[PDB]
C-alpha cells in the first residue's frame, strides 16, 4: 500500500459508537470534518481491523480500501478516505444510517421491540430495493466482481432508504473449497452448481439475489428454517429451492423463481433485472443508475 489523495488525517475522525463487527474488524459510526467539498462534516462508518489479525491481515484489509477506489456507483457503498500512516488504520466510508438490510427488514415485523412505527415494505418500495440492488451488482459484473456474499445482511439501507451493496464481497480463495462449503460463504444462500462443484459466477449471485428477495418478503428469516446444514445442501442440489412467503406480490415471486432456474444459463443477468423493473421505479433512478449511465457499455 501507498498513500495518494484518498488519505485522511486521522484528528478529522470523529468516532461515536460501535456498529458491530465487519469482516476485518469493528466498525464504527463518526463523523468526518472536511471530507467531501461542499460539506462541513459527513456522516461515516469507519472500519478497522482488530488487534489479532496478521500483517497479511492487516495488509489485505488496505487492499480491499484499494479496490473500492475504483468504484463509483451510486447504488454500492462507496469509500471516502483511509487513514494509513501510524495504527490503527482507518477505512472511511459513506455511513448507511437504516444498517443492514437484514436488521432493517427485522426492524418492520410487527413483533420488533425497535419497531420505528412505519409500515412493512409496500410492493412499490421492495421493486425499488430490487432495482437498486440488482444495479449495484451489475455495476460489480462490470467490473468483473464475483459477489459470492450477497445476503441481506451485506446490503446497506441509506438515510432516504436507498439500498446499495456494502462491498465487492471479498472472501480469500479458500474458503470456495469443499470443505469450507460443505466457512464464510453462506450455504443458505447458494446455487445448486456452486454447492456442487464450486463454481461461482454472476448466474450464481443472481441465485442469491433471488434470496435476498425472499428475505425481502419474508422480512429477514431464515432460509430454510427447521432444516439442518446438510439437509439444505441436498434439498437444493435435488432442484429444491424456498417456498414463497405468505402473501408474498407474485411480481416477487416470478422474479425469484427466475433466480432459482438449475440450469445457470435459464437466470437472468443484473442488467436485465433492472430492465424488467425500470419502467415504475423513482423519477431520481435514471440521474443515478449505473443501467443508464454513460459507462453500461
Ligand atoms: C447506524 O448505521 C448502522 C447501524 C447498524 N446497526 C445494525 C443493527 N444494530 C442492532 C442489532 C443493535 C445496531 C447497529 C449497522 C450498520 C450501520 N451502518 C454501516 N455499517 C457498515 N458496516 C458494518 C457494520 C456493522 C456490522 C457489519 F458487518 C458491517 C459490515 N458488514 O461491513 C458500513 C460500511 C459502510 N457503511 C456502513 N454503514
Amino acid at each position: 500500500y501507498v498513500p495518494d489523495e484518498w488519505e485522511v488525517s486521522r484528528e478529522k475522525i470523529t468516532l461515536l459508537r460501535e456498529l458491530g463487527q465487519g469482516s476485518f474488524g469493528m466498525v464504527y459510526e463518526g463523523n468526518a470534518r472536511d471530507i467531501i467539498k461542499g460539506e462541513a462534516e459527513t456522516r461515516v462508518a469507519v472500519k478497522t481491523v482488530n488487534e489479532s489479525a496478521s500483517l497479511r491481515e492487516r495488509i489485505e484489509f488496505l487492499n480491499e480500501a484499494s479496490v473500492m477506489k475504483g468504484f463509483t456507483c451510486h447504488h454500492v457503498v462507496r469509500l471516502l478516505g483511509v487513514v494509513s500512516k501510524g495504527q490503527p488504520t482507518l477505512v472511511v466510508m459513506e455511513l448507511m444510517a437504516h444498517g443492514d438490510l437484514k436488521s432493517y427488514l427485522r426492524s418492520l415485523r410487527p413483533e420488533a421491540e425497535n419497531n420505528p412505527g412505519r409500515p412493512p415494505p409496500t410492493l412499490q418500495e421492495m421493486i425499488q430495493m430490487a432495482a437498486e440492488i440488482a444495479d449495484g451488482m451489475a455495476y460489480l459484473n462490470a467490473k468483473k466482481f464475483v459477489h459470492r456474499n450477497l445476503a441481506a445482511r451485506n446490503c446497506m439501507v441509506a438515510h432516504d432508504f436507498t439500498v446499495k451493496i456494502g462491498d465487492f464481497g471479498m472472501t480469500r480463495d479458500i474458503y470456495e473449497t469443499d470443505y469450507y462449503r460443505k466457512g464464510l460463504l453462506p450455504v443458505r444462500w447458494m446455487a445448486p452448481e456452486s454447492l456442487k462443484d464450486g463454481v461461482f459466477t454472476t448466474s450464481s449471485d443472481m441465485w442469491s439475489f433471488g434470496v435476498v428477495l425472499w428475505e425481502i418478503t419474508s422480512l429477514a428469516e431464515q432460509p430454510y428454517q427447521g432444516l439442518s446444514n446438510e439437509q439444505v445442501l441436498k434439498f437444493v442440489m435435488d432442484g429444491g429451492y424456498l417456498d414463497q412467503p405468505d402473501n408474498c406480490p407474485e411480481r416477487v415471486t416470478d422474479l425469484m423463481r427466475m433466480c432459482w432456474q438449475f440450469n445457470p444459463n435459464m437466470r437472468p443477468t443484473f442488467l436485465e433485472i433492472v430492465n424488467l423493473l425500470k419502467d415504475d421505479l423513482h423519477p431520481s433512478f435514471p440521474e443515478v443508475s449505473f443501467f443508464h449511465s454513460e459507462e453500461n457499455k
